């Protein structure tokens, strides 16, 4: 008992599907059936999305986007860039040095 070490909810065919608060959960769409896994951080280019229930790991492949809410679709670009349909945009606003 009980799932993989640091899953709470667990399929017997698609692995974990919440992890611990503690954890992130990173969901590999691999061909095909989906897996998931309990990380202590995120892999490269994931945004990790924090919840008071649980965490997870959210693909965000966008540059110069600060969050992704869901698969690479940024919600808030970094400063003085802007947000369009999930993307950032400059310019750039006394001066633009
Ligand atoms: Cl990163
Ligand atoms: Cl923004």
């Amino acid at each position: 008992q009980a799932c993989a070490k640091g899953c709470e909810l667990c399929s017997e065919v698609n692995g974990c599907l919440k992890c611990s608060p503690k954890l992130f959960i990173l969901l590999e769409r691999n061909d095909i059936r989906q897996v998931g896994v309990c990380l202590p951080s995120c892999p490269p280019g994931y945004f990790d999305a924090r919840n008071p229930d649980m965490n997870k790991c959210i693909k965000c492949k966008i540059e110069h986007c600060e969050a992704c809410f869901s698969h690479n679709f940024c919600t808030k670009c970094k400063e003085g860039l802007y947000l369009h349909k999930g993307r950032c945009y400059p310019a750039c606003p006394m001066e633009c040095s």
